[PDB]
């Protein structure tokens, strides 16, 4: 009845030498990783970038994000005024998201074991006789407040043992971003991502099959799950058969935006899937063409940016 683990994806902990080149290491590990969709990549212990949001300025309104909304198809009085509006800083944000894991499950944040807290959002996502609502602080711009890295723009003080970070290639702000096109010749910043317990994104894959990078700055681990490239097209197969089919007809681009799906699901029709848990100060790396989801074991801040080979 509970939610069945998939196997974890590949884990890198890559030398100082092996550090130096992100482009060159992914393509090393290439063989590998591609044959998972996602991997994760520890830097070395000494590598530790400092934060550089301006923080006391932070302040966004996230998206609601009801947790069965697709099961609660199968209409509500007043429906779509479900939840009231909230403005938060990063601080009372973080209040908000340690107050509401703490209370769901009884006892200190950090005290709740990560496959709890993965249990029960799929148990969650499928339940009509519970309805959580959680908030995502998503697709917050860079150029807002600025990068979590530090970026040698002349917007904010850089300290002398900071800068080897705004230079650093693994600085997601200095990652390759321009495609190769005849259109470039004939004529892409980072986006943030502050998280709670059960706040998610759900399975897509990037405009263009680019790679996507993906770094988590602090906070509880963000949970992910991976389905390689050669079984794309399986999945879609399997969202084919059981996903709503009210949504049945609609394109790839604005089906991604909604269509949630249970991990062991894939899996029970042949389906690849493997998870990690990005703690922090880990990246996570997507592979061209490989379905990505997931959700976030609490209150966190998580940086990605697609990018080129
Ligand atoms: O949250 C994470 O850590 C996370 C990790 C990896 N990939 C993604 C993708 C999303 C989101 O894309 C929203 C779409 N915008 C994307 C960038 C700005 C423009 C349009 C998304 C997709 C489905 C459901 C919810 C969410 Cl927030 N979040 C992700
Ligand atoms: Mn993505």
């Amino acid at each position: 009845a509970e939610f069945v683990p998939p196997p974890e994806c590949p884990v890198f902990e890559p030398s100082w030498e092996e550090f130096t080149d992100p482009l060159s290491f992914i393509g090393r590990i290439r063989p590998l990783a591609e044959k998972t969709g996602i991997c994760k990549i520890r830097p070395p212990k000494d590598w530790q970038p400092p934060f550089a949001c301006e923080v006391k300025s932070f302040r966004f309104t996230p998206r609601v994000q009801r947790l069965n909304e697709l099961e609660a198809m199968t209409p509500r009085e007043a429906f779509g005024f479900e939840q009231a509006v909230r403005e938060y800083t990063l601080q009372s944000f973080g209040e908000m998201a340690d107050n509401f894991k703490s209370d769901y499950f009884n006892m200190p944040v950090h005290m709740v074991p990560t496959e709890l807290v993965e249990k029960e959002f799929w148990r969650l996502v499928s339940s009509i006789e519970e309805d959580v609502i959680v908030e995502y602080g998503a697709d917050i711009s860079s150029k807002d407040f600025g990068s979590g890295f530090p970026v040698k723009d002349g917007r904010r003080k850089i300290l002398p043992e900071e800068e080897e970070y705004a230079l650093s290639g693994w600085n997601l702000n200095n990652m390759p971003v321009l495609e190769q096109s005849v259109l470039a010749h004939i004529n892409k910043v980072p986006w943030l991502y502050v998280g709670m317990c059960f706040s998610s994104f759900c399975w897509h894959i990037e405009d263009h099959w680019s790679y996507s990078i993906n770094y988590l700055h602090w906070g509880e681990p963000k949970t992910w799950y991976g389905v390689p490239s050669h079984a794309a097209e399986q999945l879609e197969e399997v969202m084919r058969e059981l996903a709503p089919e009210l949504f049945e007809s609609q394109p790839d681009l604005l089906h991604q935006l909604v269509t949630i799906m249970n991990p062991n699901v894939l899996m029970e029709h042949g389906v690849p899937v493997y998870r990690t848990n990005q703690c922090a100060g880990e990246f996570v790396v997507t592979f061209p063409r490989a379905y990505h989801s997931g959700f976030n074991q609490g209150y966190n801040f998580a940086e990605a940016v697609n990018f080129c080979t």
